[PDB]
């Protein structure tokens, strides 16, 4: 749930969604999203968090290689 | 403009626990003083991909939410 909120705040701060959407989405997610819809959201966010992790590794690897 | 994207990306990595403060600081030093033009290009491409993925995620979440509304009918 923390990942969902973080992601949504990031999207808002970058201008991809507005405040109304942040509120509506998070309310829906917590209280009205079905088990299937939650699974859909979680998979999208999970993929994103995995790609972010991978990016971290790539940056760390690039830095390290440059040093030796 | 790409510079702000790099800083955003780095903050994201830090806030998610992928890097620590020492790495962030060293990375900035490395980027400014030691990174080759190729290495800088590699960093910029990684960050661009991340900003595009973030945009895409937004669309996916908005579309999922929209679909959920329609399915109430
Ligand atoms: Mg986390």
């Amino acid at each position: 749930l923390g990942h969902i909120v973080k992601t949504i705040r990031c999207l808002e701060e970058e201008g991809h969604i507005d405040k109304s959407f942040r509120e509506d989405f998070l309310t829906w997610y917590s209280l009205r999203a079905t088990h299937r819809e939650v699974r859909v959201v979680k998979d999208f966010v999970e993929t994103f968090m995995e790609d972010l992790s991978s990016l971290g590794q790539q940056l760390v690897d690039t830095f390290s290689e440059s040093i030796l």
